[PDB]
């Protein structure tokens, strides 16, 4: 192996108590830029919770609770008979009504602002059986999983992209649909890549692989179980079409990102990769893109093999920096493995840490590597926003996030200043499909979004104070470490696999 492969393949599952520590100093905001940091974070999570004065109103909610007194149950009951006597027309009547004598439809809607479905579950299943559940799991998916579906096919996508286009939006569209099992199944995944790119590629009509849309495709779906796939038919096989794809992608001048998977699936994916840059068809031509998850303790040591690669394949890498989607099935499939340790922090601030550190070491190298920082975390963005330092131009780096989960976020970020904007780009990440391919992407966004763990998540509890939720990680290891005894220490629910 090369010195950067090298070291990469042995920080594989570096103890947590190293990884972390030796990320602490290279993720530490200087004091002037974690206070601008702080304070924006604060200002962007502030609008988010108190669109449509969430809590102001709740203000005005508990302030009433307490000068009389009054239950939550009770509250919602006066406010249904406020509700009412504001309905009598003239103001005598309703004046004369409370004074000289003295309903709850809306009642659900009031609580807002402050048992037996066991029964009839039992009795439905035992009655219907399997074909029941089967039924109710997929409507169910089906349900939850429009919010984040952009289009059914990606001509229906293209069509809606401009309103957002127009606003200075970006978008990488996704094609639904990944760990092909059979042959048949890769060729239909390659073909409908094929097809979007040309679909894409002339909605682009030549404004490039910045400003114009792109597209993001999964390995896992281009070969027939890729999960175990050996590197000898990964190069025969899915190779030649990575490369085809690419290969179009940049006849059009639209960016070709490679979506990261599962942690095993990192090594190949680097070979894959560094294959890729060296083809003469893509010499000169810098809209290749590949993920990278800061959750992985091999992030960084992937960053300086990137880094190298970039130098001498002579281009510039689009690097989706990212936290990563597939914590769940890591930790269980390291429980599973027995191995020495995890791949993944067991943390979520260690994974905060993580990020940090990785986005000062890509920001360090414009020349080489166009950082694309996807987040919905108001802190993570805000601290972006000011290691990226003085002197932004729109080539420096763009923000990305989630169809469906990314728009109260990045309304305050992408737009004009005189609007109250930032005035950075944010690139949408846009799933293309229909009800049969959405499962997997929609689990891992029930997992995201319903993780007490996930910013998405916190953000929408408001007994948890500003200040606490966009908390500056570092200082938060720090904090952990001045109590447990040392730093980075594993989650205590999270054993080592032999454990
Ligand atoms: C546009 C876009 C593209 C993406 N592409 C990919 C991709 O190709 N591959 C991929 O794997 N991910 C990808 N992601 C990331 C993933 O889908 C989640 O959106 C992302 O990790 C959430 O980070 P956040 O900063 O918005 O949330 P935050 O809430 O600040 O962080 C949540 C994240 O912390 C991590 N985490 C949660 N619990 C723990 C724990 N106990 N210990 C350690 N870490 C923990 C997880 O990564 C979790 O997603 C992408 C995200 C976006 C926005």
């Amino acid at each position: 192996q090369s010195v950067s492969r090298a070291a990469i393949t042995a920080a594989y599952r570096r103890p947590e108590t190293e990884a972390v520590s030796m990320l602490l100093e290279q993720a530490r905001l200087p004091q002037p830029v974690a206070e601008q940091a702080h304070k924006l974070a604060y200002q962007l999570a502030d609008k988010l919770r108190n669109q449509k004065n969430a809590s102001g109103r709740a203000g005005m909610v508990q302030g009433l609770l307490q000068e009389f007194s009054l239950s939550s149950q009770e509250g919602v009951a006066l406010m249904c008979l406020a509700e009412a006597l504001l309905r009598i027309p003239d103001k005598a009547t309703r004046d004369a009504l409370i004074r000289d004598k003295i309903l709850f439809v809306n009642a659900a809607t009031w609580g807002l602002l402050f048992a037996s479905l066991s029964r009839s579950l039992n009795r439905i299943i035992g009655k219907s059986g399997e074909p029941l559940i089967r039924k109710g799991v997929d409507m169910a998916m089906r349900l939850m999983g429009e919010q984040f579906v952009t289009g059914e096919t990606i001509a229906e996508a293209l069509a809606n992209a401009r309103k957002l286009e127009e606003k200075g939006f970006r978008y990488s569209y996704d094609m639904l649909g990944e760990a092909a099992l059979t042959a048949a199944d890769a060729q239909a995944y390659m073909v409908s890549y094929q097809q979007a790119i040309h679909a894409i590629g002339k909605a682009s009509n030549g404004r490039g692989i910045y400003e114009g849309p792109g597209i993001s495709i999964k390995l896992s779906a281009l070969h027939p179980r890729y999960s175990r796939a050996q590197y000898d038919r990964v190069m025969e096989e899915l190779y030649p079409r990575l490369k085809s794809l690419t290969l179009l992608a940049r006849q059009y001048d639209i960016g070709i990102n490679i979506d990261a998977e599962e942690s095993d699936r990192l090594e190949i994916s680097l070979d894959l990769l560094e294959k890729l840059c060296f083809e003469p068809e893509l010499a000169g031509w810098n809209g290749i893109g590949f993920v990278i998850q800061a959750y992985q303790k091999r992030c960084p040591l992937v960053i300086d093999y990137l880094i190298d690669l970039a130098t001498r394949s002579r281009r510039r890498l689009m690097i989706r920096l990212v936290k990563g989607a597939y914590w769940d099935s890591e930790i269980k499939r390291a429980q599973m493995d027995g191995l020495e340790g995890y791949p993944v922090y067991t943390r979520k601030v260690y994974t905060d840490v993580s990020y940090l550190a990785c986005a000062k070491k890509l920001l360090a190298v414009p020349n080489l590597i166009y950082p694309q920082f996807a987040t919905h975390n108001a802190h993570t963005l805000a601290a972006i926003y000011q290691l990226a330092g003085q002197n932004y131009y729109p080539g420096q780096y763009e923000f990305q996030c989630l169809h469906g989960m990314g728009e109260p976020l990045y309304e305050q970020v992408t737009g004009k200043v005189a609007d109250g904007k930032l005035n950075r780009p944010c690139r949408i990440y846009a799933p293309v499909g229909t009800h049969e391919t959405l499962l997997a992407y929609l689990v891992r966004r029930l997992l995201e979004n319903g993780a007490n763990t996930s910013f998405v998540n916190r953000i929408a509890d408001t007994s948890l104070p500003l200040d606490e939720l966009v908390a500056d990680p570092v200082t938060a290891v720090e904090k952990l470490a001045q109590q447990e005894g040392q730093t980075g220490l594993p989650h205590p629910k999270i054993p080592l696999p032999r454990d």
